[PDB]
């Protein structure tokens, strides 16, 4: 029982690279599909599908990654699990084979409570590399996922590599949280478990902490509305990016009340994702991409279905 | 002319210490004044502050910030413009004798323009230190909000975060959003607004605090907003459910012309105490206080909360 939904590449179009995406999120999918299945949490499983992610030699994570102006690779990574609220995130991390693991191991720890001095949900550089060894972590020698169990927790995290040539020690979204992505159960105050996570220019994302506002956006009743309104309103006009020239980014969604309503949106020419529910067997894959005529950066692309989960 | 607002932390109230503290805040405060009158961006007043803030060995930021969990010192500090709505920080940055310098550093490199590349706004660590040093930037929480004449906000934090904090360990001094916000007046918030946090970071950076304030303080009454927050939004937000005992303290400030500039600062805390320090431009006197929890009443479980009103131009 569960329900999974991917990204990876929402930047620009390349009539090239397609096949590839299209190949790592399908099993990015089938990796988390295999834990629901097998009983794990919402958050184990989107931690499967971001290891997946990262893996491909083609994405910017992990292994892939950017490089700096020193030719050094960085990470950012974070997750956050909706029913206990918890948060993990790493940034400017190098030397670990999968950043997001070690988001998620964070969040974990970070789950024990002061067992004996309140945790930390985010660390950098030689930090968090030797806390991630210190903890028995892989030392090496944008893409994202949301996920609802059978319970009816929701999860997410990211991952990315940075920008190319950015200056060592430049942090970006994929770090920040509530910028790349949000986890949130349903509450006293939250009608709908939501879940997002995303990708893009990390500053355009960051000023206008995208994650956390796409959730609350999203408490309205109309979710494909509420989405396009923050991806215009608060995103694509924000005050905080009017002295920009273009904003770019993508976010993907997920919204359960079993009912779960997943959507995608972006104002780069394309992104890729790809979906599958736990009770559906084999992915599926799509490209999305911009309008004919419509201008990167300056409109918004919007589309999702709902996927009941008995 | 402006007004200043400050603070050197809050958390236990140290009698006898408790002078430092007041004597910080007033050097701090006048720098800000000083600055400012000279006709100078509420960004320098805000700098200008924290770095008298910085240097105090008895503020945990800048020089006498608590030590990680390997006897070393690592900052987070981080500046916003109202005006401009730029930002400016860095995270676990050793090396530098004012960490809100290259914060602020970091914000006017970012107004001026494209290196096409979009400047950066926020750096960790090593890369944060070459920088801060490629910048003639001398190498060896606190918080301001302050309003400029004409009606700018800006805001301002530094921190020494958690003792004994495993190393790299990133607090809210350095968030965006979760240290500091200033935001103007606009189609949308009636009210330019300024805020700056202080306490436990892990606790001020999953509520998202300081930004939750400035969104607070558009309602009608400041006073009745800033409180409803720390009430609803950090000492019983869900986020916190888990804390046993939710630690921290903020200071804003709100203006609006109606030609006058309405001015409307206060500081709330949950912690034992908090030493801030407010004054106006051609106020020529600075005031200092510690704020307390009422007497009988747990800190981490209660909400202490003041603040006055200034009239400019
Ligand atoms: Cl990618
Ligand atoms: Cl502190």
């Amino acid at each position: 029982g569960g329900f999974v939904l991917v990204h990876a590449g929402a930047g620009y179009h390349s009539e090239s690279k397609a096949k590839e995406y299209k190949h790592v999120c399908k099993r990015a999918c089938q990796k988390a599909i295999e834990k629901l299945q097998a009983g794990a949490l919402a958050t184990d499983a989107v931690t499967a599908a971001l290891v997946e992610l990262e893996d491909s030699p083609f994405t910017n994570a992990g292994m892939g990654s950017n490089l700096n102006l020193l030719g050094e690779i960085e990470c950012d990574a974070s997750i956050m699990d909706g029913k206990s609220l918890n948060f993990g995130a790493v940034g400017a991390l190098s030397g670990i084979k999968n950043p997001v693991s070690v988001a998620n191991r964070l969040l974990c720890e970070g789950q024990k409570g002061k067992l004996g001095r309140i945790p930390p949900c985010f660390l950098v550089g030689e930090g968090a590399y030797r806390w991630a060894v210190d903890h028995g972590i892989p030392s090496c020698p944008s893409v994202g996922a949301v996920v609802v169990d059978h319970e009816g927790n929701v999860a997410a995290a990211v991952s990315s590599g940075g920008l190319a040539l950015k200056h060592p020690g430049r942090v970006g979204q994929a770090a920040l949280y509530g910028c790349g992505c949000w986890a949130e159960n349903t509450g006293a105050h939250n009608p709908y478990s939501t879940a997002v996570s995303t990708s893009g220019c990390g500053e355009h994302l960051v000023r206008t902490i995208l994650a956390r506002e796409c959730s609350h956006a999203l408490q309205a009743e109309d979710a494909h509305q509420a989405l396009l309104e923050t991806m215009q309103n608060k995103f694509i006009s924000s005050p905080f990016l009017a002295s920009e020239d273009g904003v770019l980014g993508g976010v993907i969604v997920l919204r359960s009340c079993l009912l779960v309503e997943f959507l995608w949106s972006h104002t780069t020419e394309s992104m890729c994702v790809g979906y599958m529910s736990a009770q559906d067997g084999k992915a599926k894959t799509h490209i999305s991409r911009l309008p004919p005529g419509a201008v990167a950066g300056q409109s918004v692309a919007i589309e999702g279905g709902v996927c009941r989960l008995e």
